[PDB]
């Protein structure tokens, strides 16, 4: 049932370390590789920077002719000699705190303006930010691939070389996201027009969906400026759908090019989204890859985990992220393409004692492989550092190959993994709770995000009150998911798109955080779920619109719900819990028809009901809550207990996090203390003296049981 | 030298605990007060909520006639019996997560529209947000004072009673901050017009400053919307000055009313600005009280410190805030009116072991007193909480007076403070570095802040490239102040407004973080400073404009500086440090006649010089750096060493922070470990081997 890497037909935990040959004295390459191997790591990972190897236009060095550390060929040979497999990452973008994100200076000086990402005014957004489908950009990228790809092809595992995997480019859209502006390049605009014409066929059909009055497709322009009408929302929704096809076109072109060199190894891509040590926006960025993941079953996405510290302030980010990757990529192992080791920034410390706990928590949280980023510190040669001379701090090795404090933490974690990987990789958590991932709520990177310079989406101007970004960040990511993890209830996340009823009916409960809009397909799937025997928890709104904000009352009518939206105090009572603070004055007030009222406004109006519908159960709460008070954890606990869901352990300290993982042979108990307190507690299995445990601040214990 | 509270004619560390009688079972009031006194606390602090006591219009309950927890009189008698002094805070605003921010529901229902703060369209901003100078609001505020102030007068220290201090209202302007919305109430706008007429006298004078085309003051509208033109920046700048006068008018009306009751005790106000565990915006909030602090030497401002956690991620916030308060309030002790104890937010943990370190670091960082907020948890009466039933978590005591983990930390820190206060309170750090506080850069709460989401200020539309909030947050607060503290170099901050030349001449170096604009008085002050023998460090720009963005090149011409602004790579070299990352492509390239070039672009153009001017020295860098690389610490260290400034100790571990505090007799060395690492290190001056746990401290005393 588990998805894991396999080596020689056996479960294999992928343990990689990032070692940048181009930032290490080549006389010390072998020492870095040997010391990585000695931690039990099986793989090494590096970028191959285009700027580093195409030293001038059409002048290539991969053999150290012009600089010893340009000898890629010798680095590849050393990996094979030191029995490490190799992950190569030739870009064209590498980011990697490298000048111009890895693109050659000579290229950026030569490209015309139309090669660059442009704002709504036609101005260059950033001097190192290209437009991905720029003709000029792809012509130069292809000429770079013509030189680096024959080397990668020759050194593949199938030809007895060390190369097992290759990353295509780096965090597609990360540069656009961090710039705070979207790409209005004329290639984007023209491709968008073709997309719209293919989608709608006639202007009359587009006008009927948008409620616009265009005479022809020629009158329609890519949406710019703030959303003031539902028709602007519709245009931006289609723009989001278009950018997912656009990123799929980019990675398809790179992949087709690469395959033409006889490169048959596993292709990877890496998911950005952590910033300031939390990952609440990563679900938005992963959502931009929806069409790539649908179209390329042979590209494995891995996470870029950058926690920076390990405390209750960010404990939920890594689990939520691992769960959402699983939902969008159910057929591949969850793994971290970049797994924080040291710090990319001197002023943002990375303590070995934090990261060691992160590594263990990641195993508890179901990670199946990772690449320590950065295992080895680098020193940038020849002024190539974006931000300074030194690349990373507080790593496993310094640039000179000296062991630092983190080395012994990685050796300890890797030792446990190698001893246990045969069983541990095959273990599952018993999740009786499924949480719905409704991708369209995440499609706002053009209009609403933590990074976007201009807020383009104000839902109040559309006569709505439930902002999809507020819902998915505060009600879902920081709310329900944070709540369930804190309460030690296992959950899975399932992508609702083309979702199998069969793959929902194994859960005791399905939880749906709903806005006022939801497509007909999803409204029909949730209806069938309940009619057929499913138990559904749905808040803060019964939706009544589709993704284009047109009438769609399928779920409301199938559930026999009548409601009015009324203004009241933020506080409600729910299941006998008084003074539950809710996010909105407006709430859904339900008729008590064929239902039990279980939530009341300050005027005792019904804002939550429970009902039996066909063979199923429905609980609706017409109010929004995340986790910003103790009442919210009480409410989540009450809702879970409606279907008699029990934690796996009784633990005497509610602030201790645990995960039980098991298969037929083995049970692993992970205890995680995310708090600055030495905690002494006792526990027992919820079905039969209690064991006592002492756990340091920001620390962990792992217990293995045979059977 | 030092400013400190006094008790029995000796230095007194003010140790207060916040205990909300109105949120606590009255049967347990005496228990709470006894457990607070048993920590060594000398004072207890509480709101007196207007909503809680004026239960209906003109119906007052201070004796528990209608609810036992409305017996304020009995709470005051218990403070007296348990030998605690009392800080009272009657509002009218209390915030304190209290419904309507403490204003009666009956008041908010009955006020006219024109009593409320209005957006530019004349719409009510928030149904609990009144206009501070609303006639109706002040009428009802005065009637609340008429009942609560005679009780406070009767029990005040000037009549021997337990009440030693009173806070006026609560965090004035905190609602214009949190929303970014200014009050456009017609009475406010009429006051803004009076301010402008009074300031410029004639429309011709104002037109010449703003470059506007008005025929009269009748044509003048309050600024709104985004700044597109230099004339809009000018109008918004005076709108900022106006709000500083407005808040001084409000707090003066409250103060005159209070004094009319014969209340002669110390009056207080509290400074907001921490959010998400850092305080980089608090300097903006303190700048809103510039006119109050100028005109009321008798009102003591205290800080509201909410660190949430204690690490290198926020180590610099509390010191920078304490140093800025000292700059703006040199004649009163630096203290925390609200000093984090527990957490306002269940999901935002406050570890006893973090706050214990924060408490000791605060002593290192010059705090002279504090009020643990919240010492006691509260239970909101009858749904009167803004949020849920419970007020604060992980406090010293829960609402039922159960001791929690923080209690023992507070008792430990208080025992240390009581043992040392006599000598500790009279100690200062030896600062050879002075950092200038130029308040106009901070006057942006209406146009540019962490809490305004739609920014009205885009300096590129004005032909500028150095944004004053970016400068004061990233180059000053998180850059230079963070770097000096990390390097363990003492600094003082000085308010440049009406600044005495003599109070700059004690320092070996004055550091000025400058945008492209600076008023004639500050340009003149800095010119004189260097000519008379001062050492000035100035970056990232020689200013060429005044606060109205009109030409002003006093400093530039007095120092014989010429430059062109040119685009280059972000990285420069400076004092032989290669690859210094700078904020801007645009840099000042200096004519090097009679100068030494000390910084270079990637094309080797001169973006920094040193120069002798009269008896003094000038170091100008035409590029902006904060602290985002090891080269930035190397550059700060090189700059400090230009005038041979030394740290007080050699400590073997660079990541240990220390503060040396001395007077003639006593030295305290505070070692602070802001890192998740047990650190062993040794130290010696400029048995010497020491171990400190993660996120922990050690204090060493040396007799001199
Ligand atoms: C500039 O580097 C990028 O920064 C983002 C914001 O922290 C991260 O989400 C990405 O994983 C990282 O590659
Ligand atoms: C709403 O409560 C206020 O919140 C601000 C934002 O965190 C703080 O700066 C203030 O001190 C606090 O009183
Ligand atoms: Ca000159």
């Amino acid at each position: 049932s588990e998805k894991y890497f396999v080596k020689n037909g056996q479960p294999h935990f992928l343990i990689s370390g990032e070692v940048h040959y181009f930032r290490i004295n080549p006389k010390l390459w072998r020492n870095h590789l040997q010391l990585l191997k000695q931690t039990g790591a099986d793989t090494v990972s590096t970028y191959i920077p285009w700027d580093w190897h195409e030293i001038e236009e059409d002048d290539f060095d991969f053999e150290g002719k012009t600089h010893p550390a340009r000898n890629l060929i010798r680095f590849i040979k050393l990996c094979k000699e030191e029995n490490l497999d190799l992950i190569v990452k030739p870009g064209p973008y590498i980011l990697a705190e490298y000048e111009n994100q890895g693109l050659p200076s000579w290229l950026l000086k030569k490209l015309s303006k139309n090669a660059f990402a442009l704002d709504e005014n036609g101005n260059v957004i950033s001097p190192d930010l290209v437009s991905y489908l720029s003709d000029e950009f792809l012509e130069y990228t292809f000429k770079w691939y013509d030189k680096v790809m024959p080397i990668i092809s020759k050194h593949q595992k199938e030809h007895y070389g060390p190369i097992t995997m290759m990353q295509l480019c780096n965090e597609i859209g990360v540069f656009q996201w961090l710039s705070g502006k979207s790409d209005y390049n004329p290639k984007v605009i023209n491709l968008y027009k073709e997309f719209i014409i293919q989608r709608y066929k006639t202007i009359e059909k587009l006008n009927s969906v948008y409620s616009t009055n265009y005479n022809s497709f020629d009158d329609l322009k890519a949406p710019s400026g703030k959303i003031k009408l539902r028709s602007d929302y519709c245009a931006y929704f289609d723009f989001h759908l278009f950018f997912r096809e656009y990123y799929n076109k980019y990675i398809s072109i790179l992949k087709n090019k690469i395959r033409s060199f006889g490169i048959n190894i596993k292709l990877t891509h890496n998911i950005p989204g952590w910033i300031y040590g939390n990952a609440s926006e990563l679900p938005m960025l992963i959502s931009t890859y929806s069409e790539i993941m649908k179209n390329h079953p042979d590209i494995i996405f891995g996470l870029d985990h950058i926690p920076e510290f390990v405390s209750f302030r960010n404990a939920h980010s890594d689990l939520a992220c691992n769960k959402i990757l699983e939902a969008m990529q159910p057929e591949a192992p969850v793994w971290a393409a970049e797994f924080q080791a040291g710090t990319r920034e001197h002023h943002v410390k990375a303590y070995a004692k934090d990261l060691e706990t992160f590594y263990i928590a990641s195993l508890a949280h179901g990670i199946k492989g990772f690449n320590y980023y950065m295992f080895s510190q680098g020193i940038n040669p020849e002024g190539k550092g974006f931000y300074g001379k030194t690349f990373y701090f507080q790593t496993a090795l310094d640039a000179a190959s000296n062991k630092l404090a983190l080395y012994d933490s990685i050796k300890k974690v890797n030792r446990f993994i190698r001893k246990e990987q045969k069983d541990l990789l095959r273990t599952n958590v018993n999740s009786e709770i499924c949480v719905g991932f409704y991708k369209p709520y995440f499609f706002t990177e053009l209009i609403s995000s933590q990074l976007l310079k201009e807020k383009k989406l104000n839902v109040e101007e559309l006569g709505l009150y439930i902002d999809p970004r507020f819902l998915r960040e505060e009600i879902l990511f920081n709310g329900l998911l944070r709540g369930l993890q804190t309460l030690n209830y296992n959950y899975d996340v399932v992508d609702l798109e083309n979702c199998d009823l069969k793959s929902l009916t194994a859960y005791k409960q399905l939880w749906i955080t709903s806005a006022e809009f939801m497509d007909a397909e999803t409204q029909n799937l949730l209806s069938e779920f309940v009619l057929n025997g499913g138990n559904l928890i749905l808040y803060p709104a019964v939706p009544t619109l589709d993704n284009y904000l047109n009438r769609c009352e399928i779920l409301k009518n199938n559930f026999g719900i009548e409601f009015i939206t009324k203004d009241s105090s933020h506080k409600v009572s729910a299941f006998g819990i008084e003074d539950v603070f809710t996010a909105f004055s407006k709430k859904q007030i339900y008729n008590d028809t064929n239902s039990k009222p279980i939530a009341f406004t300050q005027e005792n109006e019904i804002c939550g009901i429970r009902k039996k519908i066909g063979k199923g159960e429905l609980t609706i709460l017409g109010f929004a809550f995340g986790y910003t008070s103790d009442e919210h954890l009480e409410l989540i606990d009450k809702l879970v207990k409606l279907n008699k869901i029990k934690r796996e352990l009784f633990v005497s300290d509610k602030d201790i996090q645990f995960v039980v993982r098991e298969n037929n042979k083995s049970r692993y108990i992970f205890f995680l203390n995310y708090h600055n307190e030495r905690k002494t507690f006792n526990y027992r299995k919820s079905s039969e003296k209690s064991e006592e445990i002492s756990i340091a601040p920001f620390s962990y214990k792992v217990i293995k049981e045979n059977k």
